[PDB]
């Protein structure tokens, strides 16, 4: 149908590996975007090809390093036409009480999760103005808007892509892009599948759903802002936590 | 597609003669939801039911008094089976400044804008508990969030909207219904047309998007939160106003 | 000192017998301020005659009866001159889940805790706008803005008086009153007294500082709000909660 | 008087040359605390010791080096004891469209207005856990939460200590460490004083309160916070803004 249709924009998805971001770049190649969705290493480049088959493509993409992100849009821009809809989507975690946080793990968590936005975002906005049609959306968390014990590097990171989102989207809006975060509560991915039954039990405690979410779930809700009907969206943040907290 | 499809799904939408409330129920009717639509006269009903045709029908709702709620809700049930989804869309304004604002003015917005999702939300919840699957949506405003001069009791009876929907969240998150709020902004509605010049410029001034929002933006979110794809979200508020309030 | 010194200054402090009422209307004495302070019964008022002393009185005020705001006040401008500072502290509960509130909790919360501040809002800022000078201060809660299960009614009406504060705030800002919310956690009060020790360590587990909250510390941040130095702060709510709650 | 009382406790407060930071130092030792300000230099070390004069001394610090904190640190706890109320207040701005920012012009504002804050704060923090009682208060901005075209490097950062603050608030409360927020909006500075009549007008229009805030309001705010009487505030974000944003 023509709702929430994404045929003929070109999606680029970072870090879409597994989990949410492959459900991201899955779901909007459902709806009919070119996909290409990225890895940090060639071989996880290889691997979101295959599940992309003929509806896009993966790409190595170092999202800390300028040169890499120049030639990765080179060949996007190439092939597909330039960038319409960017999910900034990778990100990492170097968790720890302020008093063992080493100043690595504070600067590792700015650069991936916080400047790299920065970079990607003013590397695709030129075409979207120029085109008058646009969406960036950045998959942040829950962490950002109610923080967390041993999480300061990496609710700081994300809390600042909410600035950032807010103030390019009040740049941006009267031409024609939109700027919104979605903030995912308690995932069920890799890393939380790691956890022990003690700690599962204890972050559940905290969800009034009872249950982890879905990365699908995630992924339907960044569909939805990227979609032509959520033009009127602009510097939003999308809480989809299951009530872990309620804004 | 199985994507954000409610055929098997009965929506309840207030206030649905015109604008917003009216888009709201032809897009649940277009995504598969039978759909009751609400006017407080016969004749807006029977307009709802010639523009619902095979999809749903119109029925006549007084959303303030209790014996109407009752019947309305028993007439469903009897012909399409329990309400799955409630859009609680019907609400007034009562404009002035606090010293000209009238006890009946202030008394009459919470009668119909808050009291009466109070009223409706819990005549439809004990069929959604039991079935342990429901959607309430309330159709708020970017002036409960953001207050406005001229219309303090508007924006009290919204803003009380979102606290009862945070509650009310909280009650019934573990029993599979998720209680929202969709907030609009600026849109195009008999009664931005009638506006002046001056006003709508003034108003527009105050939108980064630069443009009023169209009522199917409106309905398109509303679509969005009453899908399967959206379970993981409740006790939010999602906006759609054009930038003109970012939280 | 001149530093938060409200001598010259008339205060108005609804439900003032007890907790957190009583604090801040201590507190607003010991500032400087004449102090009217309210109860329900003429017994009330006579405890708050008695601890005032010389800086002020107690009143007996039914404030969801038009006819007592206008009686009390006409009494405060006969002897002391027009109210200066408005704290709208009293309040009620009538918990239940949804399914179990009754209409009248409902409409009991509403005309106690938001109908009566719009009324006795509107009663005091006649003479604070011509006087370019004036506070008016909510006592709201913390459940407010995150909800609560089993007080849906509660959280509507506190998150109402947000969005009235806001409203009303923008309306008289040029005119030098502000209007302002302090929302509360959970307080030692006879209530949370009543509560076994199940209920108050369940609740304690909700609270980062592991402590209740003190009413003096709520009056604390009334006098903060009600202060000269606090003209620049309108239409905010400051939370003190213990860090229960982070916006 | 024992209200609002700093008797006892020892103030750093960062930028506390001229504006809202002088305001703080000044008004901090007012209030009776033993106050370091520091600048970056000696010379602004040496102004910062002239006004203050016996309650307290300036300090040369470079808020983005390692070692100058350590050397500065040590000098006041020798002195005057172990820092009780650290103000985070030093910032700078590096304004540009996002199409225009230059690597350095974000690379700066990090570096400055966020990972001083993370340094800074971990710093005093062990010795305030020791003691189980202790102050932490950001100054950050109204653009932190509302964004702003042309900064979104200082919204990202602003932005980015709220969520370090409420995750270091969740890490330290039980052991009476408090970290907050306050948020200034458009105040009388150099750098306001700076801009030309239609950009004064074009900012004021969109204050409520119709004026800019006097650096003494933020000073107000930032005591209240740190007082004893605060010690229930924590993770909180307290807005000083003449309503231009309301929360």
């Amino acid at each position: 149908s023509q709702f929430m249709n994404l045929e003929g924009k070109v999606a680029l998805v970072t870090g879409a590996s597994r989990g949410i971001g492959k459900a991201i770049a899955e779901l909007l190649a459902e709806r009919g975007a070119k996909v290409i969705g990225t890895a940090t290493s060639e071989s996880g480049a290889q691997a979101i090809s295959d599940y992309l088959g003929d509806n896009g493509k993966g790409m190595a993409l170092n999202v800390t390093n300028p040169e890499s992100i120049e030639a990765v849009l080179k060949a996007i821009t190439d092939e597909f036409g330039g960038v319409d809809i960017l999910v900034n989507n990778a990100a990492i975690t170097r968790d720890n009480l302020l008093m063992r946080m080493k100043e690595e793990e504070w600067s590792d968590i700015m650069e991936t999760n916080l400047t790299s936005i920065f970079r990607l975002s003013k590397a695709v906005l030129r075409g979207m103005m120029k085109k008058r049609q646009g969406r960036i959306i950045n998959v942040g968390s829950v962490v950002g808007t109610m923080g967390n014990a041993g999480q300061a590097n990496y609710a700081a990171a994300k809390a600042g892509v909410i600035g950032f989102t807010k103030s390019m989207a009040r740049e941006v809006a009267s031409r024609g892009v939109t700027v919104n975060t979605v903030a995912p509560g308690f995932i069920e991915t890799d890393m939380t599948k790691a956890l022990n039954d003690e700690q599962r039990t204890a972050t559940l405690a905290q969800v009034p759903a009872g249950r982890l979410g879905d990365p699908r779930e995630i992924a339907s809700a960044v569909a939805f802002l990227a979609s032509p009907e959520a033009a009127y969206i602009t510097g939003e943040t999308l809480h989809v936590n299951g009530g872990m907290y309620m804004i």
